């Protein structure tokens, strides 16, 4: 679609057997989801931004359809405020931004 | 153009009549930029990002060049990580996500 950004550009995604919202973000490196359960092994992180930095869990090779676009990378899992899609995921669904 | 999203989309803006790299944020409602000097009256907000909440000056009605586009609107001035361009101002130059 051509998502328009009066608003937020939240859209419905598929993650761990799970629906959420979440926000496409072209400001974010990382896709990083509020607390769930995820398959496999996982590292520590640390990811900042305004307000600083938080700990979150890393996973690798997820899958997660974004707004019907399937793709697989790395999600992480930790206290963020809003469930983001970043740069590693939108390119893997063709996003871009035009003007 | 069509900017793609295998690297951050930086940008160069042009506020106060000087050049500074910028980041395209499809995540941030607002336009948030370091430390400067801007004319006029502020009034106080307080932003929410990954990390916590920071303090920041508003500052309405700025002339704004974006990529070469021009704008007017609202700048935020504070201890933001990095310049970001946010939804306020990337409707002013037209821009859509798209996949
Ligand atoms: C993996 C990450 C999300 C870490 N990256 C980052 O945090 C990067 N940023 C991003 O990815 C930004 O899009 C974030 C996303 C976000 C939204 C709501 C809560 C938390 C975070 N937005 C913000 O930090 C603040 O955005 C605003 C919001 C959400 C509301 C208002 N009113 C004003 C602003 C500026 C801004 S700083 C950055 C490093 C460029």
């Amino acid at each position: 679609p051509q998502i328009t950004l009066w608003k937020r550009p939240l859209v419905t995604i598929k993650i761990g057997g799970q629906l959420k919202e979440a926000l496409l973000d072209t400001g974010a490196d990382d896709t990083v989801i509020e607390e769930m359960s995820l398959p496999g092994r996982w590292k520590p992180k640390m990811i900042g931004g305004i307000g600083g930095f938080i700990k979150v869990r890393q996973y690798d090779q997820i899958i997660i359809e974004i707004a019907g676009h399937k793709a697989i990378g790395t999600v992480l899992v930790g206290p963020t405020p809003v469930n983001i899609i970043g740069r590693n995921l939108l390119t893997q669904i063709g996003a871009t931004l035009n003007f």
